[PDB]
This record gives structure tokens, C-alpha cells and sequence, in this order.
């Protein structure tokens, strides 16, 4: 079957908790650029006390069903906010640290160099008399760190570098959220084709690197080349914001490639043994997600969330659903 | 093929093709053309070059003797002044030692190709200094003083030879930019009340002082050079010879080595003034980066205003032949 039209076509809709739906569209639509969005936003947050019937109307009445790709398929995973274990001082498995954002490093804007490049950037420190692109992972991890932020397992650091934000936890209970500072400005590689290739197989990648620490998973982790700095800052409980800068809500956020999809969108998924048709906003990325017709659910920060979200890989149908002019 | 049946050998001047072969030769690598310039050397008028030629070259077509394409480069004149005077109050200047030009695609493969130009200040990195800001910076080591329009249009052509009162000259090659681009004048001296570049050179220099620079600075684009001393007749080119006048040309030279002996039979002019046939023998000393092909020459037609105005008027569809020695 082809994609719908409307809201009456789409499969799902009349079974989905509309009031979810309607509070997924809030957590999110203030941070949006369009001012479409932003009549509809206000008159959202305004009207208070909608019940399920309500909510399903308002929705209906100020949005409009807009398939994405001509209505072709992709992939729906999901991701929770994850809990590392940390210590403030190293040892020989919590080898590696997280570290803040270095102080020589440079985001040079290139439009007072030519006005063609204006808004594009690049990334790099002054050395001699001369500027270059900041060291990739494998040379930043062989200078020692001055002032490291905290010390985690390699592999898990790696993987915190991958989702932008976490919580660490200290042996005495401290928990303190490292949160994305910057990036040294490589491209993003995923390790895990090259693993497949070498015939040493998502968790998996993790209980391998784990097995094996160090030099033969430092040798891997090393193919991705882009570092994440980051900062720390005590724990307030709160669920973690993402790229966008927003507290994600549960199981109706997702992550996105932001040069498909705009922060503060309000979608609909379609996918599918559980089945996932709810509508969700754009308020995240990651290193990994890539594609018009992806999509990364948030799941959460709890111990459910992080067994649900591994039960995530789906046939998806994605939908705009896009505030009327 | 042979020297009876090349169109225009009949008319040729033998004697400055002879003295083109040995302006010349001497740069060849190979055997043979060594084995003929030695020869040459020794041994004249114009009967006796044209009988010399025929009995120690053989002709030969490029590329089959498929359609290429001629034109013409010259060297600009200027004069100079070692010291500076309100005529001569610009200086040549160096490159900067501070000045980096920046790859971008080591950054941003999405940048690949693409440049900029400045230096590091501080921490960071900040665009290079405009023409004004260059002029308003008093020169430490000049390379020489010019006259401050003349300079300017130096700057665009990229090269050219500077002669000095006491008769030294000279060659000033292109070394780099400050990496903004060129901003044209003439038409912000036409909505002035002030079209061509000699009306525009003449005016700068009847205006010289504050009056010129004024305008001179609307264009942000600053060029800096080197100097060689070269006092031959004309400049070298890259062969590292000096060029002979309407005898020399520029080449690919992943097709033609230096030293070369090649026969021009060009046709069929594309512009207004030109010379409808050049047909000639001419050496292989030079190159230049929009020299591309193998049926391709840029004829040398010496230094000055009058060369300039003949180099100008070069667009032909080119013949090619080599007289290979022996």
C-alpha cells in the first residue's frame, strides 16, 4: 500500500494516545525556526486540560500528513539515556579520560575570508606560524590529559562519544552528566563494517572492545577519527537534553540527520514483535544516524528503557506532520 | 613533407630561424639536436643559414598534423628607482613571511579545492590585510619603487621585466596574493566624471598622489613578487634561456622538450588587426600554466609596449611541425 494523505488514511492514528501525541509536539515545537510552527506551538502550550478526544482534534485541525521520501522505507532503531561508571582517578580498566574542551581548539568562521563561505566553518589550533586541523582520535588519546573530567572503561567512553550525552557514576553514588562541549571536527566513522570484515563478530561491538582491551581495541576504535569533548555538571536528575537543547521526552523523541530534519519537527512513525506508529518530535542526533527516512526513538534514561530500546530495528515509514499555513 | 612543400618556407627569414635553432639548441637533451648545434656554432647569410637548415632537418607533423590553436605573450617594461620619490612612491613588495594560504579539504572534505589566505594572530586566524591596509604599512625591504599606477597594472599582468636608470633590468615574477579578489576601477572613475587601461594609466598618473590612491584602493586584491636579476637583451623563460623576439615559444612541455626546432604555420585569424599568417621558425623556451596541448604555442614577441600590442592580436588554428635534426 502507498502512503496517506491525511490523517484519516494513516494506519494507527485512531488507536494512538493522542494526548502523548499532542504533549510530544509541545516538549518540542518552541525550539523551531519556522513561525508556522510557531502559531501552533503558542496555541498548543495556550490550551490546557485537553482531554484524549481534545487533543486528537487539535492535532487535526492545525496539522497536515506529509510523507517523507514519496512515502519509501527505512529504519527505525532506538536508543535510552544511558549510565556509565566512573572514578576521578585512573586505573587500569577505567584507563581512559573524558575529557573537556581543549583550549587551543578553534571553530574559525569562513565568511570574513570570502563572503561564498560565509556560515561554513572549520576546526583546527594555531601551530607555528601556521593553523591545522585539529588532531584526530588516535593523537589525541596519546597526549596525556591535563585536567581530565573524569576516567571511564575505553569502550564505554567510546560509546558516550557516540549518543553526546550521559551520566557517569562515581563509586560513592555522586552522579555527575557529562554533557557535549564540541568535537575536533572529523568525520564520524562507525567501526563496525570494518569489525565485520576482520571477522570479529551493537552490543557486540561493545563486549568485544571490552574483551579486549587495550591495544588491540584502541587499534580499532582509532578508525574513527572524531573525538567529543565534553563538560560535566552535577546531576539534576532531569531526563538529558539532546542536540536540541531540550529535555527529551520519553519514547516520543527521536534522533535525526539534521541535514534532513529540522530540530522541533513534529512526525509520525510507522513502523514495524512490538509495533511503533506514534508521533514523536525531532529534538536529537548522533554520529551514526544518517538517511531521509531514519529515525532514532528515544526510549529513556531507566533500566527499561535501555532493554526496550535494543528490541529496535523496524521497516519505516516516516511523516511530517506539518502545522497549517 | 619536405622543405619544398612547406608553405612559407619559401619567404622565411633563414638567418633568425638559424639564430632561433642556436638561441636555442644548446638547452636540448637530446643526442642528436647536441650533435647540430655544435655544428651550428662553428658555422654565414641568408642563403647560406636557409641551405644549412635543409641539409640538417627534417620535417615532421605534430599529432598528424591535426588543428591547434596560436597565440602570443610579451613582456611588460617598466622603469624603476632603487630609491623611493613621489614619482616612483610604490614599493614592490616580498612576500610576506606571516602570509599562509589554507587548503581546505584536510578540514572539510566538503571544501576540497577551495583557499583562503591570512595569517595567525594570536590563536586563531584572521583574513590578510586589503591593498589599503597594505599601502598604509611602511616598507620594510622593498624590492624596488615604481610608480604607484604602474605597479598596479603589474600586479594584474602578473610579470614583467623593471629597468633601472644605470641600465640594469630585472624580471619581477609573480610570488602571491593577500587572497582577496580583484575589484575592477574603471567604472567607479566613470560614475566620477573622469575608458580603456591607457585612459585609465593616464589618468592615475596625472592624479598621482592622495587622488589616485583613493580609487587604486577600491581594489582590496594585492599582488607580491620576487625579483631575478636578468640582464640578457630579453627576459629568460623557463628554460632558463634569454627569448628571442617572434622566434621563441611557450609549451606544454609534457609534449615538447626545451631546445626544440618547430615550424608555425598559422591561419585563419580570430580578431580585429591581425597579421593574417605567421609562418615561421621558432625554439622551444617556455611554458606557461594555460599552455595545454600538443598542437599549442604561444609565441614570445618580445618586451615592451609593441610587443604587447602585436601578442594581442595572436588567435590562429595552428599547424605544428617539428624539423627534427639529422
Amino acid at each position: 500500500m502507498p502512503a496517506a494523505l491525511s490523517f484519516a488514511g494513516l494506519a494507527g492514528w485512531a488507536e494512538e494516545d493522542h494526548l502523548a501525541a499532542l504533549n510530544a509536539f509541545r516538549a518540542g515545537c518552541g525550539v523551531s525556526k519556522d513561525p508556522a510552527a510557531a502559531r501552533v506551538c503558542g496555541l498548543a502550550k495556550a490550551t490546557k486540560d485537553l482531554d484524549v478526544s481534545g487533543a486528537k482534534a487539535f492535532i487535526e485541525a492545525n496539522f497536515r500528513v506529509e510523507a517523507v521520501d514519496g512515502g519509501g522505507d527505512g529504519l527505525l532503531t532506538a536508543y535510552f539515556a544511558p549510565q556509565y561508571e566512573a572514578r576521578m582517578s585512573r586505573n587500569a580498566e577505567f584507563s581512559a579520560p573524558l575529557r573537556g574542551l581543549p583550549a587551543d581548539l578553534v571553530v574559525l568562521d569562513l565568511g570574513p575570508f570570502e563572503p561564498a563561505l560565509v556560515g561554513k566553518k572549520i576546526t583546527g589550533h594555531v601551530e607555528g606560524s601556521t593553523f591545522v586541523p585539529y588532531p584526530d582520535r588516535a593523537e589525541i588519546e596519546a597526549t596525556p590529559s591535563d585536567k581530565p573530567l573524569a576516567w571511564m572503561r575505553p569502550e564505554e567512553l567510546f560509546f558516550l562519544q557516540i549518543q553526546g550525552s550521559g551520566v557517569l557514576v562515581l563509586p560513592d553514588g555522586r552522579r555527575v552528566r557529562a554533557v557535549f562541549a564540541g568535537t575536533n571536527g572529523k568525520p564520524f566513522v562507525g567501526i563496525a563494517i570494518a569489525m565485520r570484515d576482520k571477522g570479529l563478530l551493537a552490543d557486540a561491538i561493545r563486549t568485544w572492545l571490552a574483551e579486549h582491551r587495550g591495544p588491540e581495541a584502541d587499534a580499532i576504535m582509532r578508525l574513527n577519527p572524531r573525538y567529543v569533548f565534553f563538560r560535566t555538571v552535577p546531576d539534576d536528575g532531569k531526563e538529558p537534553a539532546g542536540a536540541a537543547g531540550v529535555a527529551l521526552p520519553p519514547g516520543r523523541a527521536i534522533a535525526v540527520d539534521p541535514g534532513y530534519h529540522a530540530y522541533g519537527g513534529f512526525y509520525w512513525l510507522d513502523a514495524a514483535f512490538p509495533v511503533y506508529r506514534r508521533a514523536v518530535t525531532a529534538l536529537d542526533t548522533g554520529g551514526a544516524i544518517k538517511g531521509e527516512v531514519r529515525a532514532d526513538l528515544y526510549m529513556g534514561s531507566g533500566a527499561v528503557a535501555g532493554v526496550e530500546a535494543g528490541r529496535v530495528r523496524h521497516t519505516l515509514r516516516l511523516y511530517r506532520l506539518t502545522p497549517n499555513p
